[PDB]
């Protein structure tokens, strides 16, 4: 039963590098060839092609670590990798969930609306709001990295894996900021319902176009958290060949929420069916 799982999860992991690289690609593609021939590019665009680039940096360094574990894996028994890998992969997955959640922080400043002064604040300071939460947010990753360190380093002094803490330790630090995302995403949800229901009472239907775009983020949303809990669950629940399941388990978000955002996006919709189109018209 052992050799089918761990040629389906083999399989599964592989799509997911394929279909994330292949994503992140165009996204960070387009938006440079849009850069380079004008196209005055927004603060969106280049929140966007960031966060392209650190997913393709943490879908290099997973697949790398897979391709390490797998060619010679005597050198990935070794602790000296198994603390470097593990440090460089949670700077860069702090950063780019961090970089995620400015993102979801800039969506919310500049399309919502409240009458709480504090609001109007930093929707009006929006592009130093995210900066500022960026950089402040840096104290979560050295302790982060410390916590990390010290566990580890305990671990081999008793030695001389013991993954289940280090994993519920990363899962603990990335429940984090997706808490705070989902918190935003509900305010925004709710601001645009009022302002519908507003709008639809006053003003005639002739005048929260958005709806269109948010069932395919409720869906990621809903297919990750149950992810996450699931993962939490199979820590400690069963089995030990956590190794796999783990480095499988932790490439879903960069691999697949960004084709959400090229659906959800017009601009990479768009681009998306250009690409689709001329495709098609070369066939021939
Ligand atoms: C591919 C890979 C290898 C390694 C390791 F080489 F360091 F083992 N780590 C990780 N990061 C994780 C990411 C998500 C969940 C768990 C770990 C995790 N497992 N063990 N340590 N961290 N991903
Ligand atoms: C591209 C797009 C469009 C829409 C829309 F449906 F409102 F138009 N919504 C989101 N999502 C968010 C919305 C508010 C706050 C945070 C996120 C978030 N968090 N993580 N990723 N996005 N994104």
């Amino acid at each position: 039963m052992g050799g089918v799982i761990k040629s389906i999860f083999t399989f599964v992991l592989i799509v997911e590098f394929i279909i994330g690289n292949l994503g992140n690609s165009f996204i960070a593609l387009v938006n440079c060839i849009d850069w380079v021939k004008g196209r005055k590019i927004s603060s969106v665009d280049r929140i966007l092609t960031a966060l392209a680039i650190s997913r393709i940096s943490l879908v290099w360094l997973i697949f790398g670590s897979w391709c390490v574990s797998v060619f010679f894996p005597a050198l990935f028994a070794t602790e000296k990798m198994f603390r470097m890998l593990t440090n460089i992969w949670t700077v860069i997955n702090h950063f780019s969930v961090w970089l995620a959640t400015g993102l979801g922080t800039f969506y919310f400043l500049k399309i919502a609306n409240f009458s709480n002064s504090i609001f109007l604040y930093l929707k009006w300071r929006v592009k130093k709001v995210v900066l500022v939460l960026l950089l402040v947010t840096s104290v979560f990753l050295f302790l982060n990295i410390a916590l990390i360190n010290i566990h580890i380093n305990a671990s081999i002094n008793g030695y001389r894996r013991f993954s289940s803490l280090i994993v519920l330790t990363s899962t603990v630090f990335i429940f984090i900021p997706f808490t705070l995302s989902l918190a935003m995403f509900l305010l925004l949800i709710f601001s645009m319902w009022k302002h519908r229901k507003k709008m639809q009472h006053t003003v005639k239907i002739s005048g929260h176009r958005g709806v269109k775009s948010v069932i395919t983020f409720f869906l990621l949303y809903a297919i990750f958290s149950l992810s996450f809990f699931i993962s939490v669950w199979t820590s400690e629940r069963l089995e030990e060949n956590l190794i796999i399941l783990s480095q499988v388990m932790g490439m879903a978000y960069p691999s697949c929420h960004s084709c959400v955002l090229i659906l959800g996006n017009k601009k990479l919709r768009q681009a998306s069916l250009s690409v689709l189109l001329w495709l098609r018209y070369m066939f021939k």
